[PDB]
């Protein structure tokens, strides 16, 4: 019988042996070491066959106590569209075993077969080191390098008092992908290309990674993150002496208190709850100086608009909670901090304003049109010759699409798709066009056409851009007709909103103009909602614009407080477009091309820019409504 | 040197050599073969280890020309909750290697290694044999057994003409989950349970699966069929010397060819034309006995149900396709025939009744409308005194209502999944809901209600069946308070109806009392919205048949038309809900769980249970739709 310790060559590590192998001989070592407790050791062996036979690759085998290993020196690697690579070097970390006090010292035998097939003989060259760069430090960088035959691993031990940590890779060049995974401390590791997502959860990445982890999941309080290369670059983006080398660059920094939630939850309340204490010294100093189809409607759309996406949110969010497979939803891993099941805690807290601005608003509003409706029924002529008639469904309108916007919003942002890109800022379509419906009827007769036209249009915007995001990504045949269709839009509202200022018309018209010149050459906007937002956006101020110029024409002074207001929501406006215009993660293209894009979270320790967009629009609304509704105070 | 000749034992097959291993004695064996052309060989190693040692497991590692494999003879498995588990066999097939004519006669050699590291000695029992039932043989059964350490797999090759195929495996004993994925012919196979779904199609089973295959995306025309056993039950229902044998059973068949695909759609198309043929004979003989809110209400609600709907249905089929992943879609896999890139086309295509009876319907009201008003400018008195005020939109929401859950359940039926239990039945409840309105005002006055009454109870109604199956899946006080909310709203409606015929108030009552004790002691339909279809049914059905008999004690005689409509809408109601009742797959339950109840197609090779349901009730609908507008014939 073979006895080993009689052909063992008794070795030694760091030591480069070399040999030939032929079908009838084989190559065995013997290599041997000591473990102490307090202290964790992680052999790693390294194989290069300089020959390049690939008929008959070298076959190499380790054995330990509990545990054996065998690969190919000339790795073969299959891909799409039948492409073959071959790899002449190969390299494995074997798993540790930890030694305790109680244990003691720990003595560790490892042999190391190599043998091939090869008629007349193989080359082989053999290489065996220790390692010391294998536990990891909290807020301590580290650099290395990983390739698709040489997948990496390292260590991680809970500190004491840490309750929470995040573990953020980063890179240089997104070249070939990667993916990063977190598992226990549990022999074996799968750190192979086809095994490396069975446990624990994992992330792709080109560029950056962020891994948020609690310390009461893990048992042991330590943990391996292991890296591991892919041969092919078709999952991430773009298409695919061999090597393909990975320069890689991993911290652990402990994450935030709960001081930083309590901080954060109080600050965002009182921040708006400050309009209200405004509003009402506001109201005690004026009383001082003093000493429908809408309803059913908006309640039936919002109902509708609740429950489907609502559904698929919680069914989404309890798959990634349960699977650990963080590819599904696009959130921005920098700066998410979970509560509870929630996993992004902030992008949700950010939606107060959107609720309760348009509380406020509504309440304001309720009271005004009481008011009037008692004055009116005490009777006054004033209001006739020189006062015009009152409407307040539209206000109403208005503040609930704020309401139901804001809710809608955080639903979306509870776990963000490419199935839910809309239901984001849908709502301020409807904004904007109650806006547009207020100037049309607050200048010219009722001429009311009842309440659906505006749903109509709502119904053809939501499908031409649903359309064009779904099919229109490559193609310009749609853009073509879409082009077209807006610009006849725009001619005929002009020439409607026409029937001094006969240029008005001319230069809306080139505006509009120049626009389609100018995505025409840009030709790639790739969102279509993104735009649609902005074109509403623009055709409301633009308009809003044109009648407040009409009326300082028409000779008549505008009281303070509408001056007031709409410089505040010019200037809101223009903060809260340049937070808009920040992209951070995007539902288009790979999750490993959406993290690349991600930041580190600006004021506070928890909000980022997209939190602060969801502010300055909530305000920036406010103010625009309250503009539409005190303009024409001195009218009266 | 080692030498493996010099040491090697030149075994044979069959023969169940044993032995004990020490530190220093590792013991190796030098199986040698051939392989002729046309024929595919494939060994299989069987390794048993008596002793139950742990801590020294016995090393088994067999190489080849090409692929080394390795592994323990304790099999060790982690289970969640801290479990473990050890398996004292082991069993493995050795990838095979073709051999053409070109090529000729191949000698293989094939060298299994045991060794153990115990301080005093472990047994072992090693057994080698080929295969013979390795291929398989289509339309020919097969049986076998598996087990958490022994995973199986066997090959198939294309027949000449065969352009598609379809794997069904059966099982009788559900007590160990299962897998079964299908591979392409290139070694190495991942046969093991932390790398079988890497690669290729693959489903999750535990007593039946079925798998759909083309021709032209495998090279070669041949694949890999592998079946590898779980150690857990967990991931496909309930909870988790030991062994977990399972025996399975495989078949493999040809597919439909397009000739069923034309007599399918003939047939479809036909069977709903023949309505308008006889409509049209009859009204050729009537000649020759002779010789506004609902439309916007609708259109708005068409978008605003469809487009979220179909987004999410398109990402769901694309990525089903491409992944390859048949977990996510909750079909009846055994008959889902698919064209193109859809998947089930028959559980589409068997929607045309939806729509081209409501068509048909929404003519015949037109019609009848129109001769109406032609008549009433001609005027006639005898409509006045014997005459009965007459109305049009209701019967054109009920057609555009149909028209619309056509569509509704195609798009749902494109993938079914957890997340659209609604929109296959939805738009019945407001059909339902409009012919009890309906009915309402026929004998009672006008008194609309507007439209709003039934929207906004639509929306209660859908709040309510959501919160129910997303919440109520384990609670009682939910229930209970439904119970009472229904009992109320019953006591309610007959009160309102109510203000010889004294006692159909307490029929009904008690009726609704019937219910509520059936599904309280039941406690268990755990399919709301399939409820909720069923209460509105009956309670539709029960206010038609208190009016009809009503009308009978009035003492006037029905047309034959009524009561021929009548008689045949009642009868294919019965046909409906028997073809309803049954239970082909369910979105509630693991998805192993979901198509372990599923059947082999009816009526033709091409519709199955569900269709037969989806034209049963287009046809019960037309017809009680017919016998609502034509009830009242005989007043005038
Ligand atoms: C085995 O490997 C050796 C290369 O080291 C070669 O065989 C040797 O041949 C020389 C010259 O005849 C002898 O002196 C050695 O004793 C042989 N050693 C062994 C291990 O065979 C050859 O490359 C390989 N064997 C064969 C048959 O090719
Ligand atoms: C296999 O090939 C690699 C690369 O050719 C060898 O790696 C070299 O290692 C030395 C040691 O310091 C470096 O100076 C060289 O720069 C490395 N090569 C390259 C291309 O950078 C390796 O030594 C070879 N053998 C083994 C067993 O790995
Ligand atoms: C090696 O296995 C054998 C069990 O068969 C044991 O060692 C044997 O001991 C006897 C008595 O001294 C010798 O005659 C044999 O030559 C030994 N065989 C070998 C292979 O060494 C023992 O279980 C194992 N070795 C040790 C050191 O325990
Ligand atoms: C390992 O143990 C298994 C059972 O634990 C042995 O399998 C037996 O195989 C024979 C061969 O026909 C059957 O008659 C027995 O019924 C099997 N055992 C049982 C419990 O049913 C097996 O022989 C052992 N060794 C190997 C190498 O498999
Ligand atoms: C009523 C209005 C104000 C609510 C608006 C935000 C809603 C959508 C939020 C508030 C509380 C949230 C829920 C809180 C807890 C969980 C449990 C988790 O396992 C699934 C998601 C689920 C069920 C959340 C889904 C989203 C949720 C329902
Ligand atoms: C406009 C919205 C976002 C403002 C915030 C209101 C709602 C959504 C907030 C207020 C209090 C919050 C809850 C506070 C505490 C918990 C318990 C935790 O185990 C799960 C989440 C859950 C249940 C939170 C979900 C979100 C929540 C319900
Ligand atoms: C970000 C992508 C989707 C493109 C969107 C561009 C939008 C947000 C930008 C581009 C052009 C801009 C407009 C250009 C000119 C004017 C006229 C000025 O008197 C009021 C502001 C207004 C109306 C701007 C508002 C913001 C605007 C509409
Ligand atoms: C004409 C009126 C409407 C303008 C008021 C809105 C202002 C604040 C908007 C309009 C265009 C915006 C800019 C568009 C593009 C850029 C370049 C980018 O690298 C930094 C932000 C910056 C500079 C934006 C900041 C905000 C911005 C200046
Ligand atoms: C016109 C009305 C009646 C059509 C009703 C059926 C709808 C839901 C059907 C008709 C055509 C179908 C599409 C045909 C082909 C594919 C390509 C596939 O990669 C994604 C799904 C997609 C895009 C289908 C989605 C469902 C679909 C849109
Ligand atoms: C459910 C009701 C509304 C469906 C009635 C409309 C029929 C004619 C529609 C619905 C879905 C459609 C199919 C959708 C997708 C494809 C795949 C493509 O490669 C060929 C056309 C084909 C096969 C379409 C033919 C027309 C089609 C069958
Ligand atoms: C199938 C699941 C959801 C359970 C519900 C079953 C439903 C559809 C069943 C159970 C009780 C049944 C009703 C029992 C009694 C009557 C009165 C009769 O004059 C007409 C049929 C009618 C109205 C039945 C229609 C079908 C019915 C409503
Ligand atoms: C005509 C109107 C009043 C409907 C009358 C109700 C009839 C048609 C319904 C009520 C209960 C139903 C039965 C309930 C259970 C089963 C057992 C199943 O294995 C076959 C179908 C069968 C036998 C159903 C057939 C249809 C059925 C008999
Ligand atoms: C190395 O020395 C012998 C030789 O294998 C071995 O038995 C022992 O356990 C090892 N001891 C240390 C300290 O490495
Ligand atoms: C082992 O002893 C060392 C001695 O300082 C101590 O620091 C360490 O905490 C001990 N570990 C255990 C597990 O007892
Ligand atoms: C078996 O015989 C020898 C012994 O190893 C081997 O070299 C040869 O290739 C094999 N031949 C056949 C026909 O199996
Ligand atoms: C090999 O020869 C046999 C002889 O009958 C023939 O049937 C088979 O088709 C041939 N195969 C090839 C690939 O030539
Ligand atoms: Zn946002
Ligand atoms: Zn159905």
């Amino acid at each position: 019988r073979r006895d080993p310790f009689d052909a063992a060559r008794g070795a030694d590590f760091d030591h480069v042996y070399s040999g030939v192998v032929n079908l009838s001989t084989e190559n065995i070592y013997s290599f041997n070491y000591t473990s102490q407790p307090d202290q964790v050791t992680a052999v790693r062996v390294y194989v290069n066959s300089s020959s390049e036979n690939l008929n008959y690759p070298v076959l190499v085998v380790v054995r330990q106590q509990k545990e054996v290993l065998s690969w190919q020196v000339p790795l073969l690697f299959q891909g799409l569209y039948q492409r073959s690579y071959n790899y002449q070097e190969v390299s494995r970390t074997l798993c540790p075993s930890e030694a305790t006090n109680e244990t003691g010292p720990l003595q560790q035998l490892i042999f190391v077969d190599v043998a091939s097939m090869a008629p007349l003989g193989a080359q082989y060259k053999l290489l065996v080191t220790k390692l010391k760069h294998f536990q990891l430090r909290t807020n301590v960088a580290f650099h290395f390098t990983a390739s698709p035959s040489q997948p990496q691993y390292f260590l991680y031990k809970f500190p004491k008092d840490v309750d929470s940590v995040i573990i953020k890779v980063v890179s240089e060049m997104a070249y070939p992908c990667s993916v990063v995974s977190v598992q226990n401390i549990m022999c074996p590791v799968y750190d192979l290309d086809h095994n490396v997502e069975f446990n624990g959860v994992y992330q792709s990445m080109t560029k950056k990674a962020a891994i948020t982890l609690q310390k009461k999941d893990f048992p042991g309080e330590q943990f391996f993150v292991v890296f591991v290369i892919k041969p092919e670059d078709y999952a991430c983006g773009g298409s695919f002496n061999l090597q393909r080398k990975k320069n890689l660059e991993v911290t652990i920094v402990p994450s935030i208190k709960e001081s930083v939630y309590v901080k954060s939850s109080l600050f965002s309340v009182f921040i708006f709850l400050s309009f209200y204490l405004g509003c009402l010294l506001v109201g005690f100093v004026h009383y001082l100086r003093f000493q429908k189809i809408y309803f059913w409607n908006i309640i039936t759309i919002a109902v509708f608009y609740a429950l489907p996406v609502i559904q698929l949110v919680i069914t989404y969010q309890t798959v990634v909670n349960v699977t650990g497979n963080q590819d599904i939803c696009y959130y921005n891993f920098l700066c998410a901090h979970p509560l509870g099941v929630l996993s992004a805690f902030n992008n949700i807290l950010s939606n107060l304003g959107h609720v309760l601005l348009g509380f406020l608003f509504l309440l304001i509003v309720l009271r005004r049109d009481i008011l009037h409706r008692r004055a009116l029924e005490a009777k006054d002529i004033f209001a006739v010759e020189y006062g015009i008639p009152k409407h307040f469904g539209l206000f109403y309108a208005m503040g609930i699409a704020l309401m139901m916007e804001g809710v809608l919003s955080a639903c979306y942002h509870v776990c963000p798709n490419y199935s839910n890109f809309q239901f984001d800022t849908s709502f301020m379509y409807m904004i904007a066009g109650l806006c547009m419906l207020k100037l049309y009827q607050t200048r010219h007769p009722d001429i009311n056409a009842s309440a659906y036209s505006a749903y109509a249009s709502f119904a053809v915007v939501i499908m031409v851009t649903v359309l064009g995001v779904v099919f229109g990504k490559n193609d310009v045949w749609f853009w073509v007709i879409f082009s077209a269709i807006h610009v006849l839009a725009s001619l005929a509202l002009s020439t409607q909103i026409y029937y001094m200022d006969r240029m008005v018309l001319l230069v809306v018209g080139n505006l509009v103009n120049w626009s389609f010149a100018l995505f025409g050459l840009i030709y790639r906007p790739r969102d279509f909602a993104s735009y649609m937002l902005g074109i509403f956006i623009c055709n409301l101020l633009l308009y809003l614009a044109f009648y407040i110029i009409m009326k300082l024409r028409s000779s008549e002074k505008v009281l303070p407080v509408p001056l007031f207001c709409i410089v505040a929501t010019a200037v809101m406006w223009a903060a809260a477009l340049y937070f808009f215009f920040q992209n951070l993660s995007s539902w288009e293209g790979t999750p490993a091309e959406s993290r690349e894009k991600n930041r580190e979270c600006i004021l506070l320790d928890f909000f980022d820019d997209h939190d602060i967009w969801h502010f300055l629009s909530a305000t920036a609304l406010f103010f625009s409504f309250l503009v539409l509704l005190t303009l024409d105070d001195d009218l009266d």
